[PDB]
């Protein structure tokens, strides 16, 4: 009825990561209830980024996660009205990045709003140095608390020396309107990059996500 089996969205970004300042616009389209989208990005401002653009790339969609009839679809059910959300990623070398978005939907499409500020990258390392190439597939452990939706993942950067760069995710969604929580589950995140220029302000993105009985 609201959310269709097809589904655009816009995205706007404003952050800053080590204190460059920086801005992306970007549409996308997906199957809500098939847990499938894309995304295409351009920078905006600040272009082109002097950090790795994978930091950015799980801030660009919960509405489109397949979900088992079983287990209460929240941020479907958060809608025309939408949800907001905010994430803290800690990195092992003591990166950090704080996110903030809205989710609104109008005239038929998604409206996403995103806020983004990553301190403390050390120079050196791998994301000032633009050497991840892109995450692994994740699970992100949902459940309910004090009234809104919670998730927590382990993720990891691949490296191109062929190492590896960890993080860990904490998120917090909160519906703009009561509407039901589910319980605990997991929900299976495939993240890659399809397609990008050279300085990659020009970016595709394509994700997949299903929610799972823990």
């Amino acid at each position: 009825a609201i959310i269709k089996e097809f589904m655009r969205f816009k995205v706007h970004m404003e952050g800053s990561v080590n204190g460059h300042e920086f801005e992306i616009e970007g549409e996308g389209e997906g199957r809500p209830y098939e847990g499938t989208q894309t995304a295409k990005l351009k920078v905006t401002k600040g272009g082109p980024l002097p950090f790795a653009w994978d930091i950015l790339s799980p801030q660009f969609s919960k509405a489109y996660v397949k979900h088992p009839a079983d287990i209460p679809d929240y941020l479907k059910l958060s809608f025309p009205e939408g949800f907001k959300w905010e994430r803290v990623m800690n990195f092992e070398d003591g990166g950090v990045v704080t996110v903030t978005q809205d989710s609104s939907l109008q005239d038929g499409e998604f409206i996403y709003k995103v806020k983004l500020r990553g301190t403390n990258f050390p120079s050196d390392g791998p994301v000032m140095q633009k050497k991840t190439m892109g995450w692994v597939a994740s699970s992100e452990r949902m459940y309910p608390e004090d009234g809104a939706l919670k998730g927590e993942s382990k993720q990891r950067l691949k490296l191109k020396d062929g190492g590896h760069y960890d993080a860990e995710f904490w998120t917090t969604y909160k519906a703009k309107k009561p509407v039901q929580l589910p319980g605990a589950y997991n929900v299976n995140i495939k993240l890659d990059i399809t397609s990008h220029n050279e300085d990659y302000t020009i970016v595709e993105q394509y994700e997949r996500a299903e929610g799972r009985h823990s």
